């Protein structure tokens, strides 16, 4: 149970690794004494991680029932809109911040110091809100609508402003029966008011994204992939 | 006129673009504020912008003073000015500052405490003290300075419509550096100086990254000419 909570949760854990799949064979916990300060190495490796989880946060939406449902032109809006933080939020719940492990949706695990120079201290930031995350012990049909809920939500240019606000009703609704469907001892709606609170966060660890990517556009040692590029342009509020 | 010609000139552009020791203005000051880190509101963020645009019309009535320049085309003196803003704002606050003190003195006059910056300039405030310090060790008197930061003006751009008038009133300046640094009694301080130069670079990128933050953050219009000067140095736009 239930039909909803069901979906999310099999869209949820399609969209990333088994246990079984994970792939160590990249990942070292020493590294340096050095730094890039940027290697080119390092920033193409960043956007790759970026880019590697846009196909995938692509399908997993298409399985969020009522998606889609939403005009082409909206579902795009969410997409783009919503992508640092699906990423963010998605990376954080999966890796492994007591063991400064990253792990990324293809099943690679990579060290905090290995996405260090690509990622610079965002890195660092997320590895907060992921320790956060986990202290709050979130779980998986919980975080199957907490992440559907990031995607799902008012964006400027919205075509049916309306459509998007019912469906994220009924997922917001899902959840809130979800968590007090483990009722003893909580049953609280401070379980619910305290996961609702990651979302600005995530929205500010967003920003951290597009100021490291403006960063690295700067330097221009290597050109973002058109997408992530379209994304970050398309999303930066400013003729 | 009919001492020292060009010289002359420049230093008199230089100390006419900033504060006497007697013009400071204190009225601000606060030697302790407990800022929250991190954040900042509306009138931080347009004290920021004032600071920019203010230096921004100083540094203006400076360049009219370098003898030539106001006769360069409109275009190229605009030209000129947009690109050495940054810079130039950086080198001038950090010359004037008292970082044993964690003073900023800005063009203005007005003396603003590091702890004041932290909300509207960020972390770039304290990497500009660094700078100041940076700067101060290599003790570069008034003359120098008044050359060098013209040279940091009088430069090759992409888009001049006159380089080569722009390269004469460069070479007429180093000869004049060049005089007066052998007045004044192998790698040189210019040298010396020349390796600072990679910190005033990142500082200028750092003034771009808060200029991004902020307009991101959005609590109140850039000034349409900083704007325009962020946008205009963007190498992917
Ligand atoms: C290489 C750095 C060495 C340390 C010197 C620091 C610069 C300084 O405080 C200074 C000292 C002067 O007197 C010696 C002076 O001329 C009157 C001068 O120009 C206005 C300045 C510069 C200035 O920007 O102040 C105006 C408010
Ligand atoms: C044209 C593309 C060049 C990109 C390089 C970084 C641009 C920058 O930090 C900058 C931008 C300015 O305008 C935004 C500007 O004038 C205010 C300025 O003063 C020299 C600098 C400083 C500078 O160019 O030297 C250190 C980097
Ligand atoms: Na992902």
């Amino acid at each position: 149970p239930a039909n909803l909570l069901t979906s999310l949760v099999r869209a949820h854990l399609d969209s990333g690794p088994s246990t079984a799949k994970l792939d160590y064979s990249k990942f070292q916990e020493l590294v340096l004494p050095h730094f890039g300060k940027e290697d080119a190495g390092d920033v193409q490796q960043f956007y790759d991680l970026l880019s590697g989880s846009l196909e995938v946060i692509r399908k997993w939406a298409e399985k969020i029932p009522g998606f889609a449902e939403l005009s082409p032109a909206d579902q795009d809006l969410l997409l783009e809109s919503a992508f640092l933080e699906l990423f963010i939020l998605r990376l954080a719940y999966r890796s492994k911040p007591g063991e400064g492990k990253l792990i990324f949706c293809s099943g690679l695990v990579l060290h905090r110091l290995q996405c260090a120079r690509g990622f610079g201290d965002w890195i660092d930031s997320i590895l907060a809100f992921s320790r956060s995350l986990h202290s709050l012990l979130v779980d998986v049909p919980a975080f199957a609508c907490l992440s559907a809920l990031v995607l799902i939500t008012d964006r400027h240019g919205l075509q049916e402003p309306r459509r998007v606000e019912e469906l994220q009703n009924r997922i917001a609704s899902c959840l809130k029966e979800h968590v007090a469907a483990v009722a003893g001892e909580p049953q609280p709606a401070s379980c619910l008011s305290r996961l609702l609170g990651k979302l600005p966060e995530l929205r500010t660890l967003c920003t951290q994204g597009l100021q490291r990517i403006f960063y690295l556009k700067l330097e221009d040692l290597v050109p973002p992939p058109p997408i992530i590029d379209k994304i970050f342009m398309d999303t930066l509020p400013f003729e």
